[PDB]
């Protein structure tokens, strides 16, 4: 409260390391259905079904440009890609595969970065 503040966790790396997990999430083999925005001219249903689109790209010019004001905004924007990805793709299919690998993947770069 005002005055009283918990000790301040160092958050002068997470930038740099955010940025670093995406390299590896963008370098995976099954990064190729998340790596550009869907085409939404092009993917019937998508446009009406999926009312926040992201992907890589996406998430990495708003890296580079300051518009994740804290690390957990990062990692919502990262899930929001794998939550859309299994709201419009079978599990048994190659880009549902793709999603669930691709989550695991993070959610353990994550932890063992921060956590």
């Amino acid at each position: 409260s005002m005055s009283v503040k918990k000790p301040k966790r160092d958050d002068s790396k997470d930038l740099a390391l955010c940025s670093m997990i995406l390299t590896e999430m963008e370098t995976h083999e099954d990064a190729w259905p998340f790596l550009l925005p869907v085409n939404l001219k092009l993917v019937p249903g998508y446009k009406k079904v999926i009312k926040k689109p992201m992907d890589f790209s996406t998430i990495r010019e708003k890296l580079s440009s300051g518009q994740y004001p804290n690390l957990e905004t990062f990692a919502l924007d990262v899930r929001l890609v794998f939550d859309n990805c299994e709201t419009f793709n079978e599990d048994d299919s190659d880009i549902g595969r793709a999603g669930h690998n691709m989550r695991k993947y993070f959610e353990k770069k994550w932890t063992d970065t921060f956590k």
